[PDB]
């Protein structure tokens, strides 16, 4: 898989047009990484049954937006603003930075 450190890119679904996932971070603030960090996966859903989204990672960009500097609230925004598919790449977060 991906090393820490390593971006990858995933596609998932995000599954009947509505997601509801949640994130922190994003501003650069306390989180290590200043990225949004995966704050709470819904199971059943798309993010946590596809298994390409667990806590703990965090998003670089969404849809090609880079979405560091941005904030937790635009974070999902930027994941509602999608279309079917959610294309963002990720970074592992376990990486203890
Ligand atoms: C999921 C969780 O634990 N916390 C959470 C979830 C969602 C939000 N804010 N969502 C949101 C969605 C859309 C927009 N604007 C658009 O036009 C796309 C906004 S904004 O306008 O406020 O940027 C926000 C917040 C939180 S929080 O953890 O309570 O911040």
């Amino acid at each position: 898989g991906p090393k820490p450190g390593d971006i990858f890119e995933v596609e998932l679904a995000k599954n009947d047009n509505s997601l509801g996932i949640c994130v922190t971070g994003g501003v650069n603030t306390s989180v290590r990484h200043g990225g949004i960090y995966v704050k709470a996966v819904i199971p059943q859903g798309a993010a946590e049954s596809d298994g390409r989204i667990h806590k703990g990672d965090r998003v670089l960009a969404v849809n090609g937006v880079s979405l560091e500097g941005a904030t937790h609230k635009q974070a999902v925004c930027t994941l509602r603003n999608t279309g079917q598919v959610v294309h963002l790449l990720l970074e592992k977060g376990q990486s203890p930075t």
